[PDB]
């Protein structure tokens, strides 16, 4: 489950392939919480890969929904990334995320 809120503004057609190494400001946001994650914070915007599950499967399938310029709102669900495990520190068990992604992409 992804649900995608695109801001408009983009292109609508450059949609990452696989091995398209793209680049992606992400602003990570819980539900009912604050920030958790943050290449906007870092301004070093995440340039990652598609193909190799680096990112989990509500941020990868979010990123091939998109085109390049498209301002998406991701709202993942728990049982994809952290929902029974959660990370110590950052993501709690049964976690829904949310991420303010803008596709402005590489390759």
């Amino acid at each position: 489950g992804v649900e995608i809120e695109t801001i408009s503004p983009g292109d609508g057609r450059t949609f990452p392939k696989k091995g398209q190494t793209c680049v992606v400001h992400y602003t990570g946001m819980l539900q009912n919480g604050k920030k958790f994650d943050s290449s906007r914070d870092r301004n070093k915007p995440f340039k990652f890969r598609i193909g190799k599950q680096e990112v989990i499967k509500g941020f990868e399938e979010g990123a091939a929904q998109m085109s390049l310029g498209q301002r998406a709102k991701l709202t993942c669900t728990p049982d994809v990334a952290y929902g029974a495990t959660g990370h110590p520190g950052v993501i709690p068990p049964n976690a829904t995320l949310i991420f303010d992604v803008e596709l402005l992409n590489l390759e």
